[PDB]
């Protein structure tokens, strides 16, 4: 990121930084003619006595100070209104770029992190960004008025005060290109620092459970320490700058002198090269701020801003785009020598060759020995991760094709961890919806069998589950992630291992009966039970990533083909 | 929080900020003395030739230019170093008193409000008080400078102008009553929508299943649009107070003529009211800065810290004070008439005269109807949650009188949803304790069936699970689960749902051999497959909250009590 960029993002800022420019002219005027009209009105009141032209005259001195404060005054009231609509967009426009990226990048990016971005980051990229515009544009206004002067005294010696402009850059340059280095080391070893206070807070239930709490707070200091180490060099570099201007203004203070000598004796009066110094004093308190620090900040924003920059202009490496939604979907899934490989850790190979299919109106259960590849046969008929070779069929066209907000309305899942939300429960039911009738909520919590322990709670369906449904016990928060896949009357059905994982061995019965056996649905159950799969129309044993027996229960448990082994410990 | 609280914790800077005091006063006699040296070295530089006569007095202007820029170096290094310092402590001094609190605690504060919380209001804080506190002694310095040469020119008039300072202080001081009101409304409005910011960012892979993604990002703009409506009204009242004081600063100036010309006509030289002026002009610049920001900014910082300095001083509601660390434990649990109810549902009782106990060097099983309290029979065990009535003995004595820190590591437990950490895998089968030897987390993942897996993953015992282990299948995230139990020989040890959640039921059997069988165990299966609790050496039935039966597998089968109904569907 360079400085042109940076100050992009302020473009739909113009309207307002020219009406807080000309308001600042307006405040400068006020600031010179006041004497110059005060001495004016003095004079009158001296002239013969008060009441008679003092207000004549009075009056410009009270219109300049009203006339003035009202411009220091709105645009004082602009350059917060900048700051704001600035921070605004910048987070916004973060965010909505941030959660369209590819699955496989939040394996990579941990949330404490990506957060410290949102939050922290461009909180100080719009303050710099805001106070560095408020001063350039102050001391490009001081400059001039006095500038102006310093050639009615002299058309000799102001063409020495500008020689030490080209040299207060060389060195306002290169701390410009020296903090910036700085300043994004600083901002990337205090997010290190929040993803220690953020893995530690959400699992506080488990850090606790072992007794390290309280160390766990002694590794979170240990991560500060190393963000002041970069605040004490940023210090002392910024000490040694004031030095290296201070300085430089001392040079261009004396060479103004002596060769200010010559001229007094011969040429320049002996009062003018004396108030040429005076007026000369506020060009080094310019000099030295008008360029010397808003172009080290415009330098240490584009270094804070370095990596937010980085996540909006990311192309995400899986785009979707295809508008295949029909209106008469059967629902029958085939694999086709499909083949996988995680991006996060390529040396080993998932799937290979897995071949089968689903049938329009079957329950096709899916078993294995517990470190196949099952789960990452629907962490990719969802479309979440890429193949390396084959295709997944849905209905005839490869899923690529249709409408990415349409597949997910036609396919539910039931992930092998359901998480659920910080919201109610009759609004964590019907979570991707817009506005389904509540009706159609209990008339789908029932199937799920919720409604019996929905109808117990201190609120009932408006009671809270907060924080990943961390208020629920392990059975029912279940349950509400069934019924949060059913609210859909989805075409195809995705039950993963979260099926019956944690139920009563009761309640799993009484979902069966309902789910599938009497509407039309093409579920497939991922599970580990004998009961479950039992009554599948189907079975896909696969192992190490490689389909091996495709038959019924009783029709696969008369050949032993590792299935028979799997079952044994549990027929009893 | 009032202000002098807020100034408390920059106590221990008092050495840093008198340097800077200091070196302030000597920039400030440096630039004001400056220029009649300079006018003493112009008049005998030019009496006389000034080829050899000019050094013996430019010396001095080299002398004190020098002076004053090293002084404004190190007060800025100093003020820079300062405010490090500052947000470091207040960030350290929050952590340590927010993660010591009762678990219910973090139930009812979502984990993105803590984080907004501590890092943005940490930061605003930090940087306001630096702020206020540099200007408001660059401005009491000048104030005193400028004062001084007020009074020795006019005695009677400058009593005038200390007349509008109070009125300038009453009107800052409205603007900190409600300018505090508001920056309290813009940290709790702007650490909102920092919680659908991580609670979308965290659970990335279930709300994409669901095709909102891309929906839930316009639920996070109208999150910050009302961040922006406090953005403003926190402009139209800054661009409202600058009014207010220059208007005051206006009635002072014209009040100072009227009085200042009577003067001028009778006892008062016209060339002195004159520059009583510019003088004058001079003191409203700071009368309006001195104490008109240094005075809201410093109430904006108390504004922005009114829930941070409530984090830090809350008091833990469950205090945890007794040391009794024993040598020898024999490992003998007991509920003496128990009786619980959760502080975020206080109208529904949990467990009720809940009454039994665990023989040393037995497994103890539990079963219940997945709606019942079993793992509350777990947070209570480990003294997450406080009881109401009855006491949980461990081993005679009851556990709230144990080593908080020691009594952590006799209980292993593992959750019901196991949370790992994004680490190395040899770095979290051993996560509480000190740097135990490789060789027995081998010796101590062997035992929980998952050396064989771990040694075929890309980099072995060195490879990373990130982000809750989201990189582990759901049934290799369960065996370095117990491997993380099993690493300390706990004399008591818990398995909430470990080996029955996800495992292939071949790796079920060979953990259920060696875990406690082997060695001087008193384990606890809580479970709801008919094999894990068959050959368990006694079970307790309990549902909704009340212990039914107690009795092994066959002593309890004969007996239909609600359990021979529940393992009716699994009997095949
Ligand atoms: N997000 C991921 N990144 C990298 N590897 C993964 C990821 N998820 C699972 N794996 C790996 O893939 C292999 C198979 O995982 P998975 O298909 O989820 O097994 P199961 O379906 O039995 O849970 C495992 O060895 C696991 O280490
Ligand atoms: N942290 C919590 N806060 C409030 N209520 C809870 C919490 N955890 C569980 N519950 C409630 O307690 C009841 C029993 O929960 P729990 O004992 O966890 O059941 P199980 O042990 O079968 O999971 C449930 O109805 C659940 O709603
Ligand atoms: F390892 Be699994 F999701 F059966
Ligand atoms: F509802 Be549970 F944890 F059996
Ligand atoms: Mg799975
Ligand atoms: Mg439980």
């Amino acid at each position: 990121a360079t400085l042109q960029k940076l100050l992009s993002y302020t473009k739909p800022d113009v309207a307002f930084l020219v009406a807080a420019s000309f308001f600042l002219i307006v405040a400068a005027l006020g600031e010179t003619f006041l004497p110059y009209y005060t001495g004016r009105a003095i004079d009158s009141i001296v002239i013969q006595k008060s009441m008679d032209q003092f207000t004549t005259a009075v009056v410009v001195v009270c219109l300049l100070a009203i006339g003035s404060s009202l411009a220091a005054g709105i645009r004082g009231g602009i350059f917060t209104l900048v700051f704001a609509r600035l921070n605004i967009r910048l987070r916004n426009c973060l965010f909505r770029s941030l959660v369209s990226q590819e699955t496989s990048f939040f394996d990579e990016n941990r949330t404490g992190d990506l957060i410290s971005r949102l939050t922290s980051d461009t909180t100080m990229v719009s303050d710099l960004v805001s106070q560095n515009i408020n001063i350039f544009l102050r001391n490009t206004v001081k400059v001039t008025g006095v500038v102006v002067f310093m050639f009615s005294l002299s058309w000799q010696l102001s063409l020495v005060t500008f020689m030490g402009f080209p040299i207060i850059m060389m060195v306002s340059n290169i701390y410009g290109k020296y903090y910036k280095r700085l300043s994004k080391e600083v901002q990337s070893a205090l997010a290190r620092a929040s993803t220690t206070a953020e893995e530690t807070i959400s699992a506080m239930k488990t850090v606790r459970s072992f007794a390290n709490e309280e160390e766990e707070a002694e590794v979170f200091l240990r991560k500060l320490q190393q963000v002041y180490k970069l605040n004490r060099k940023e210090a002392a570099a910024y000490m040694s700058y004031v030095w290296g201007s201070g300085l430089t203004l001392l040079v261009v203070q004396v060479s103004i002198l002596y060769y200010g000598g010559h001229l007094v004796i011969s040429g320049q009066m002996s009062s003018g090269n004396l108030i040429a110094f005076i007026i000369y004093e506020f060009v080094l308190g310019d000099c030295m701020e008008s360029v010397g620090s808003v172009y080290s900040g415009l330098m240490q924003g584009v270094g804070a801003a370095e990596k937010v920059f980085e996540f909006i202009d990311r192309q995400p490496t899986m785009v979707h785009d295809g508008s295949l939604a029909p209106d008469h979907l059967e629902g029958r899934v085939d694999f086709e020598n499909v083949t996988f490989t995680y991006r996060t850790r390529p040396h080993t190979q998932v799937l290979q060759n897995v071949s089968f299919s689903l049938s329009p109106g079957k329950v096709t259960a899916l078993v294995g020995p517990s470190g196949s590849g099952k789960s990452s046969c629907v962490n990719i008929l969802e479309n979440f991760y890429p193949l390396q070779g084959g295709r997944v069929l849905l209905d005839g066209k490869p899923i690529g094709a249709y409408d990415h907000k349409y597949l997910h309305r036609v396919i539910s899942l039931v992930s092998q961890e359901p998480v659920l939300f910080a919201r109610s429960i009759t609004d964590n039911i019907s979570y991707g919806l817009p506005t389904v009738p509540f009706e159609m909520v209990v008339e789908a919590a029932q199937k799920a069998n919720a409604h019996g322990f929905i109808m117990e709670l201190q609120d009932g369906y408006s009671t809270e589950t907060g924080e990943k449904g961390a208020q629920l016990s392990g059975g029912q928060k279940q349950r509400v992630a069934m019924a949060r896949a059913l609210v859909r009357n989805p075409p195809v059905l995705i039950l993963d291992e979260a099926t019956s994982a944690l139920d009563a061995e009761s309640e799993y019965l009484i979902q069966q009966a309902i789910h599938g056996n009497l509407q039309r649905h093409t579920v497939l159950i991922i599970a580990h039970r004998l009961s479950t799969v039992e009554r599948a129309h189907l079975i896909v044993v696969l192992d190490k990533g490689r389909v091996v027996q495709q038959g019924t229960h009783q029709q696969l448990l008369a050949q032993g083909g590792l299935y028979a082994k799997l079952v044994q410990r549990q027929m009893l």
